[PDB]
């Protein structure tokens, strides 16, 4: 059974099993000059971001951006699992230029990414509303160990204790990283209030210059409404044994400020008390709203 194992450390770092025994695969991955890496902790709107880079590179057509499902078309490198899936050998095997998706702690990035002087895109989000989705995604994608109550969760999630780590070390550490390396630094929940401006901010990165018309194309097929119902990017493609869409949909809310739904008023304050030390001593500033 390769799903609802307890998570292997990797470099300090907790990742699933199977990521853990295949490491120098990962470790020694060959990235390429013209890659676009989209870096995100776990929730922050991966997803969103991957299907507005494909949908760029296609010039909004949205039925090239059917292809295939967003986990082939923009391939998990770390995530290998024996008979299910291997993403750096389906990046291998990919053409230039290529989107990478990955949710690796900076320390943990193949250094090949470095090297290679790649443009990365990073997506954060504001730590109380990913906790609540990842809540949920741990439910329903089997991968993950079983996560437990709301309360049980919420508590490893602020230690720590998660697929990928601590998110406040994730998000601080990529952030320190945008001096090195050339990495656009989003929020999701700026996207949620000025999608067209964020995806401006991605073209302008990305050194394109795009058509009003084909902008607004891209924009129409990235909302919340589109996606939720497209089977090549609401993840209802997987095996119901990988991700069980009954138990929560992949594309849930699609909102900022869900944490208001799941957390009680004393979880909040101690959640806030939390942040506060572990996040003060960093330029990093987010909205919850
Ligand atoms: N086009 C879109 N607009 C807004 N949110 C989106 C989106 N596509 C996916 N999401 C949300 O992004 C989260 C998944 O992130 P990731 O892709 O990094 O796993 C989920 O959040 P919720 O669980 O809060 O709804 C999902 O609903
Ligand atoms: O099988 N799975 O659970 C998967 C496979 C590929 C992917 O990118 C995400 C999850
Ligand atoms: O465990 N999983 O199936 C996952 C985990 C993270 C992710 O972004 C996609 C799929």
């Amino acid at each position: 059974d390769v799903f609802r194992r307890e998570l292997v450390d990797v470099e300090g770092i907790p990742l699933f099993w199977s990521i853990a025994e295949h490491w120098s695969q990962v470790e020694s991955f060959e990235a390429r000059p013209d890659d676009i890496l989209i870096s995100t902790y776990p929730k922050s709107g991966t997803t969103w971001v991957s299907e507005i880079l494909d949908l760029i590179y296609n010039n909004g057509d949205a039925e090239k951006c059917k292809r295939d499902a967003i986990y082939k078309r923009v391939p998990f490198m770390e995530l290998i699992i024996p008979g299910i899936t291997n993403g750096v050998e389906m990046l291998n095997n990919m053409p230039s230029p290529r989107i990478v998706k990955t949710h690796l702690p900076v320390q943990l990035l193949p250094s090949s990414f470095w090297k290679n002087d790649c443009k990365i895109i990073y997506v954060a989000r504001n730590a109380k509303d990913v906790v609540v989705s990842y809540y949920y995604f741990y439910q329903m994608a089997k991968i993950h160990p079983e996560p437990g109550t709301w309360e049980e969760f919420l508590e490893k999630f602020m230690a720590g204790q998660v697929s990928f780590g601590p998110w406040y070390d994730h998000v601080k550490s990529w952030w320190e990283k945008r001096k090195e390396y050339r990495i656009l630094y989003l929020f999701y929940e700026d996207m949620k209030e000025n999608p067209k401006c964020e995806i401006q901010k991605i073209l302008k990165f990305l050194e394109k210059d795009i058509p009003e018309e084909i902008l607004n194309k891209i924009l129409y097929h990235s909302s919340f409404s589109v996606m939720k119902e497209n089977p090549s990017a609401n993840y209802t493609t997987m095996m119901k044994e990988e991700m069980d869409h009954s138990v929560s949909p992949f594309m849930r809310k699609g909102i900022s400020g869900d944490w208001k739904n799941q957390f009680t008023v004393a979880q909040y304050e101690k959640f806030e008390e939390d942040y506060v030390k572990k996040m003060e001593d960093s330029t990093l500033k987010f909205r919850s709203e």
